[PDB]
This record gives C-alpha cells, sequence and structure tokens, in this order.
C-alpha cells in the first residue's frame, strides 16, 4: 500500500494521525485561533476556508493562509473549503470553487487541499491534476451528515475516490442508530481489503461514533480529527497510542 | 434493566467494569499473585480455579479463596473453574465442577461464580438456584477460541443464559476475520435491542478484537477484562490502560 508523506509526516504507517481544524471569520480570528492552536499536539492542521468572511477576495484568503503559516511553521496545512451541502458554512458555484483551490494550490503556503468527491469528475481530475503538478496532496471527501449510507454505497465511494486520484480517500458519515457505526467500520474493513492500495480516513460523527475516531487502527482508518470537537487532542493521542502499542 | 451490586459495584451503570483474572497452581502462588494485584486498578477480582493443582481436596479450596479474600479485602471475588472443554487448564466430571461450584458458594467466601452455558440444562438450572439462595451472583458464560458463530447464535446463546436465570450472561468469541469483531459487536446491539433485561459481557479475542474490550458502554458490554502482568485470553491491555480509554469513552 502507498503510504502519504506530507513533509515529514508519513500517514498510513504507525498510529493513525491527527487532524484538527482552525475556524475564524477574519484575518485577526485566523491569527488568534493560530495561535490557541500552537503547542497543541496533532499532525495536520486544516483551515476551514468556508467560515472565513471574505472567500472570494483573493488577496485575502491568501493573507490569511500567510498569518496561519507565520505562527504555526512545524505543521502540514490542509486548505479545506467545505461546502454547506456537507455540513459547512456556505455555497460557492462549482467555478468559485475550482479557482479558490486552484489559487491555494498556487499560493505556495499549503501542503494539501480537501476536493468534495462529488463536484464533478471532470474538475476534480483536473483539480488533482493540478495540486500534483505542485506537489500539493489531495483529501478527497464525501460527507453525510444526515444518515449513514449502506456499507456497499460508503465503499464505492471510496473506490470513486481512488479512480479520481486521491491521495487519501476520506468519508465521514452520520450515525443514527449502533447499528451505523458499525456499518462505518464495516465498509473501512471492506475497503481496505479489497480495493484500498493507499491511505484511508473514515469517521463516523457525534458521540455515538467517536469509537470510530479512538480503535480505528486495526479497522484500518489512517487519520481522524481532535479538537483543542467530539474528543480533545491529548485525550485522542492518548488513547491511540494505547492502541498502537497493544 | 436489572443491574449486579456486588459489595457496592455496579454492574450495569456508569462505564463498563474491570476483571482481572489470578492464576495460581499452589496456595503459595495464589498468596503472591494475590500481594501482586492488591494496588492495581481493577474492580472485580476473577480467580482461576482451573489453574490450581489441588482442586480436588475441598481443604485446599477452602485455604486458598480464604487467602484471596485476606490479602484483597475490598473487591468482588468470582470463582471461576475454566473448564478444559473450554479452553481452561484441567477437566473434572460434570458433578465434581457443580459440587465444586456448591462449595465454592457454601463457603461465603465468593460473590460469584461463573457456570458455563453448556455444562448441562439441569445442572446449571440448579446451581443458580443454589447460587441465589445464598446471594451469590452467577456469570454464565460461554466460549469459542476458534471462530466466531454467526450473530443470531451468540444472540440466541445470550437470549439462552438469561432463560436459565444468569445475572450476567457472558460469551467470548475469536474472530477469523477483522469482520468477525464487528459480528461479536452486532450481536452485542442485537441483544440489547431484542432481549436484554440485565447486563451481559461479550468480548472479542485476540489483538484485532480490542475494541470489544473497549466499547462496553456505546454497543452493551457491561465488564471487561484487563491484564495485571498478562490475561489470560489474547488480546488485552494493562488494567491502567483500559481504565483510561474507559473513562475518555464515558466522558466524551
Ligand atoms: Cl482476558
Ligand atoms: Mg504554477
Ligand atoms: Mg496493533
Ligand atoms: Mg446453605
Ligand atoms: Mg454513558
Amino acid at each position: 500500500m502507498k503510504t502519504v508523506t506530507v513533509r515529514d509526516l508519513v500517514v498510513g504507517e504507525g498510529a493513525p494521525k491527527i487532524i484538527v481544524s482552525l475556524m475564524g471569520k477574519t484575518i485577526t480570528d485566523v491569527k488568534s485561533e493560530a495561535l490557541a492552536y500552537r503547542e497543541a499536539d496533532f499532525d495536520i492542521l486544516e483551515w476551514r476556508v468556508d467560515h472565513f468572511a471574505n472567500v472570494t477576495t483573493a488577496e485575502s484568503v491568501l493573507e490569511a493562509a500567510g498569518a496561519i503559516r507565520e505562527i504555526i511553521t512545524d505543521k502540514p496545512l490542509l486548505f479545506t473549503f467545505r461546502s454547506a451541502k456537507e455540513g459547512g458554512e456556505q455555497a460557492l458555484t462549482t467555478g468559485q470553487y475550482i479557482d479558490l483551490n486552484r489559487a491555494a494550490v498556487d499560493s505556495g503556503l499549503v501542503d494539501m487541499i480537501d476536493l468534495e468527491l462529488f463536484t464533478g469528475d471532470d474538475e476534480v481530475k483536473a483539480t488533482v491534476g493540478y495540486a500534483h503538478q505542485h506537489n500539493v496532496a489531495v483529501i478527497m471527501s464525501n460527507h453525510d451528515f444526515h444518515k449513514t449510507p449502506a456499507a456497499e454505497e460508503i465503499v464505492q465511494r471510496l473506490r470513486k475516490m481512488q479512480e479520481l486520484g486521491a491521495d487519501i480517500p476520506k468519508i465521514a458519515v452520520m450515525p443514527q442508530t449502533k447499528a451505523d457505526v458499525l456499518t462505518l467500520l464495516t465498509a473501512t474493513v471492506e475497503m481496505q481489503e479489497r480495493y484500498a492500495d493507499r491511505p484511508i480516513i473514515t469517521m463516523s460523527m457525534s458521540k455515538t461514533g467517536v469509537i470510530s475516531r479512538l480503535a480505528g487502527e486495526v479497522f484500518g482508518s489512517a487519520a481522524t480529527f481532535g479538537a483543542v470537537g467530539a474528543i480533545s487532542v491529548a485525550d485522542l493521542r492518548t488513547v491511540l497510542t494505547i492502541l498502537h502499542q497493544a
């Protein structure tokens, strides 16, 4: 299986990695949040660009990315605009979203971008290519904040992400029942044994799904999310380490 | 939902409870292990009587049980003879096994006994009744160290344990695949939805099954085994680490 190396971090070997999400409306908010995260124990900093108020002003986005990089210089930076239809704060047209991610790639300030699987196949392929031409990795993502699809549908979305060239397929789904948490873990196993040839990230959201963040290593999820959220980064790392050494 | 209270420990509320297994061949070993276990963080002391060489000498078994209670004075004591049939160290005839458990009940030294489901229905029912008459709780148990039965079969075994009067149905199975771990968890959930009216304990063994030792609160297992130095079945973690993880899940 491929691993994905981002700076010195190796996703897909050792214990699962920890992603935290920075959310700020203004440049001063982004700076304040970056300062709050600076001493926390995590591996990847995700900037949740959909929270940023001035997302359609190219110079402002560039300034904010730069401000994050000035404060946190030792953690890979993941650029994520999460659409409202997948749990995010706002919607862009397809063209605006693709242009935004290309501008992030161009900046030299980000190590990874998030591309939503269902953006459009032609747009995703072109943007994956563009990212790769600049040595930027792609987390290709899909979220269902309302329900958990059947395991087979989850697997087929992860397989499509690989087809479209994702460096790291990522899916997050909302459990309505305990069985739904198990469905997400089953999909993770099946994807791993049948199709995966690179690291994947899977998560069952909400309080009910938190076991999928903690005890995911055996089943085949290479990273998960903590908070400085359903769980603190310190407590997440504590459990991941215990289970990695079990 | 009935809970099981032993001393003042409540099984079936809050975070899952931690069981450790004490194994000793002689009275001397029983005493030294008990002293070594005294400072460990756990809730229930399981004495694995099948490891004891002198199991057919009533005086010797009674002396060892007393020794455990003298050294570890603040933990519920679970008396478990694990049959060779179900992965234990030695075999007794059915009658000797039943007599051993009745003598444990009679001692006044034990809070719980383990009775294996497949011992025989008449014998199990009689011994459950005897234990209850002396305010001793029964963990009714089943083990498969080779495979994981279908989820519906696991459910039906746990249901049957309820029918026979178990205070706490208990099953431990061995995964052959990662999917089998998830089957054990599925059975746990389904038992909770369809039939449980009391605490149950479920486990998938080996490293692959460790989630099943951690996730009792969300899927429906009321207790879990941890290691002091070494646990009996594959895949355990230390009791300190187990308590750390259980507490994080309880507060999440
Ligand atoms: Cl064990
Ligand atoms: Mg260029
Ligand atoms: Mg391992
Ligand atoms: Mg009597
Ligand atoms: Mg609870």
